[PDB]
């Protein structure tokens, strides 16, 4: 019983790169995870983002998620994501299975630094030697 | 008798980051391996290092190392090291057991960046919801 919260009525959700969500009917996945974009995966990632129910439109509960990112990026779309409770049509769901995938984007900024990223420079140094 | 060559002759090294040493008497080790600096260790690394033997000085085959790096990083002290054939003191040492270990460190265009490396950006994302 307790384990079963209506979704429209549930104020805030605080989503975590290094946690799991709870499950039963699916697998348990990361409560915040990156799944594309401009930027892609494979380097930086938030750790954690703060979402707000700001209201129900009749057919979704709208979310506003934010968080603090490295000025390079910016979120693509965001999606949240619960698990209902008796199936995926039901309106209340399990406590604690919202999670949270995002595309990772540069920003304007993160572009121009892109485009820069790739300069190198030849550096010679003289190297002590060492016996063994 | 081939895996014995004499240090003062051989006349270069290509050293990576992914291969190992050959050896005997000690434990294989990296190629090429960061050791310290003041950027560290724990983010980028170069992948390879060309060194040519500039000759001897009566005490150290002096070695000349050079890569292109990022522009944000250069070498602090850089040092080569084989392992000798029969022993630590012997002029021969092992074919491919030559490594190079360095100290990774910021240049001045590399700590002006670090120095802004923090920067963030409140970033808010009005989320899709997706029912499972």
């Amino acid at each position: 019983d307790p384990d079963r919260m209506l979704l429209r009525d549930v104020k805030a959700l605080t989503l975590h790169y290094d946690r799991y969500t709870t499950s039963r009917r699916l697998d348990p996945i990361p409560q915040l995870k990156c799944v594309g974009g401009t930027a892609g995966c494979d380097s930086y990632t938030p750790k954690v983002i703060q979402c707000q129910n700001k209201g129900w439109d009749g057919y979704d509960v709208q979310w506003e998620c934010k968080t603090d990112l490295d000025i390079a990026y910016k979120f693509g779309k965001t999606v949240v994501s619960c698990e209902g409770y008796e199936s995926s049509e039901d309106q209340y769901v399990l406590r604690g299975s919202c999670g949270l995938e995002y595309n990772l984007d540069y920003t304007e900024l993160g572009l121009q630094k892109l485009k820069e990223s790739g300069k190198q420079h030849g550096f010679a140094s003289f190297s002590d030697y060492y016996y063994k």
